[PDB]
């Protein structure tokens, strides 16, 4: 259907870095495996990023509810692109967040 990416951060670091993209992933960033595993996914974010709406995903993730915003970012290019962008906690059975999973939908248009 509509093309999105995918990927896996890990909560249980403190600073939920990602452990798995997608293809769509890398091929829409501009950045390859070895400049996003490990880091958070922040580094694609930028001036004209609405910091209100990055509140609201700061805010989901320390409260482990999932949230979906409407991003600005940034290519590995420099240019700017439209995520919108939607977390889902994932716990263990004893309630414990261990992932944030992330579909991200370039909606330039
Ligand atoms: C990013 N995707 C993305 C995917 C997952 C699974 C998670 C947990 C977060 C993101 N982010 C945001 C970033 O990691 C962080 O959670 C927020 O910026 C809020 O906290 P900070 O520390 O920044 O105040 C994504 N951010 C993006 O800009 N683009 C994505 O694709």
């Amino acid at each position: 259907g509509l093309r999105h990416t995918f990927v896996v951060a890990d909560a249980t670091l403190p600073d939920c870095p990602l452990v798995y993209a997608s293809e769509g992933f890398y091929a829409m960033t501009g950045y390859g495996p070895d400049e996003v595993l490990g880091h958070n996914c922040r580094f694609l974010q930028g001036e004209g990023t609405d910091p209100k709406e990055v509140q609201k995903i700061r805010d989901a993730i320390k409260k482990g509810e999932a949230c979906s915003v409407r991003l600005l970012n940034y290519r590995k290019d420099g240019t700017p692109f439209w995520n919108l962008l939607t977390v889902t906690p994932i716990k263990t059975p004893d309630g414990r967040v261990s992932k944030f999973v992330g579909v991200q939908v370039d909606v330039t248009s």
